[PDB]
């Protein structure tokens, strides 16, 4: 029941909030007191916010069924979202999926929805357009930062993530703008995304030596994952890159790979 | 004139083999003495492969028109250069573009056309596919290894390519198939890609000569006859630099 201040006055946004860790994170920023909240997904769940909206009647509570992979569409979804919130503070991009014999879906998706939703929210966000700033947390995974074999079209886009997010980091951007930007890279977690796995992966033959990925996934929760990204959230702290292990959080110190360092 | 003998026997796919790069990418290995070499690209340049062929009367050069991202497309243009070659033994995967306000055919053709090429070349490449084996490198950037703040779309891409192709370098996979795979990362390199550059960059307010396409290709046959799996170059100053690529998840990290 109880409403807290940890977020007040807060507006959010969160893609994939339907479900999974995009569900528990609209959740906990509700409870935490932000002021409003908008969920961008595919699936309806209306059972769900309606008793979310009831266990928060002062907050705002925002539901967009829209495709993250659609750039017109999310950039019509965030106009929406802005005329009623008139600012966004928090974006955290959760929304993605796992299909290796899909390429094609899994690149729009998982990459090009990252993309889509943090370009499109960049002016409702940033001073310069009359923004107050604010902070977008990019989800991707451990397997962007040291590759798997099993998933590598998947691998990929988070990748792609983190180094897309790591860009948008800079500290002439920021002077401007205002905006920080984060990404969070969850190791083994309890996701309904990788049920079904064998059914999903290239190379049938891997099937094998599978269990890497699926053996201790009890270890941390959706709802684990959420309260980490909470964490991450209040820290602030621009152009980090987290691992969201054992319900734990641990930041990385990135070094450069070319310095020149390389001998011949 | 002369025809070499560094590749002899080899047979040869090279996505974007039109222009810049993969052009001499194409005619290099020609002129080591690939038995066969075949171009896929979205550019016909007619003059240029006129030439070509008359230059390698006893080598196979064949040109398809196709475009990288279209996945079965790919596929169909594989299956045709397969029965004509018989087998693939290097797949250079060069065709790629640079423009971030369109971020959905950046990241179709440049890591989506890499993912195409690769995965459509394997059954003709692998040993349990009664291939010989062989080796796909792909092509990759610098600012694929280390964001680049201006480009941030086209460097994403990259650095999917770079993971990509590094999971694939799996010991078992190899064991199985017998197929290598390479990435390469070109640093400032005089592309043609480049040109009008801030025409082609999200941010508009924001403010290499050391080496040539045929600079960058010299390397990159210079990285084939390493047959290194997994390895990742650096090319810069038509220099080739081996990465020592560390870990980036190491038990050393304190909970925050
Ligand atoms: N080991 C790992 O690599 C790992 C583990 C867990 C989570 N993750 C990351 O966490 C993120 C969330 O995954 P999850 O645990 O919540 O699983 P999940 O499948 O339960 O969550 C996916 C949510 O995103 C929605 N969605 C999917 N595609 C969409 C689209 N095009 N447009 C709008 N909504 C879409 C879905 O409707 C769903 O609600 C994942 O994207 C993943 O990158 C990675
Ligand atoms: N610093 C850097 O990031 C850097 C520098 C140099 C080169 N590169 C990379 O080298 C590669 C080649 O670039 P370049 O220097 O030769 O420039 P280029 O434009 O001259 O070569 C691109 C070639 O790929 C073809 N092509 C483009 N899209 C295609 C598609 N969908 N399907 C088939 N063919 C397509 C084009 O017809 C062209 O011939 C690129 O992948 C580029 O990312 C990167």
């Amino acid at each position: 029941h109880h409403v807290g201040t940890s977020f007040r006055g807060k507006n959010a946004v969160v893609t994939g909030g339907a479900g999974g860790i995009g569900l528990q994170v609209s959740k906990q920023l509700l409870a935490a007191g932000a002021a409003k909240v908008a969920i961008i997904d595919l699936q309806d769940n209306l059972e769900e916010f309606v008793k979310l909206r009831a266990a928060h009647p002062t907050q705002s509570v925002m539901i967009i069924k829209m495709d993250v992979a659609n750039k017109k569409g999310v950039e019509a979804t965030y106009e929406e979202i802005a005329k009623t919130f008139g600012n966004i503070d928090i974006v955290v991009n959760v929304a993605g999926i796992f299909n290796d014999k899909d390429v094609q879906r899994t690149l729009l998706v998982n990459l090009g929805g990252i993309i889509n939703s943090t370009l499109s929210a960049l002016p409702y966000m940033g001073k310069d357009n009359g923004g107050k700033g604010g902070i977008v947390v990019n989800m991707s995974s451990v397997v962007g930062l040291d590759p798997m074999f099993i998933i590598p079209v998947y691998g990929a886009t988070k990748a792609g993530i983190i180094n897309f997010t790591r860009c948008l980091a800079n500290e002439k951007y920021y002077q401007r703008s205002g905006i920080k930007f984060v990404t969070v890279c969850p190791g083994a977690t309890m996701t309904d995304m990788f049920t079904n796995f064998t059914e999903k992966i290239i190379f049938p033959e891997t099937s094998d030596e599978t269990y890497r990925i699926l053996d201790r996934l009890n270890k941390q929760s959706a709802a684990d994952v959420s309260r980490c990204i909470l964490n991450v959230l209040e820290k602030d702290k621009n152009g980090a890159v987290y691992v969201i292990e054992g319900k734990r959080v641990y930041p990385l110190e990135i070094k450069p790979q070319w310095t020149g360092k390389e001998q011949a």
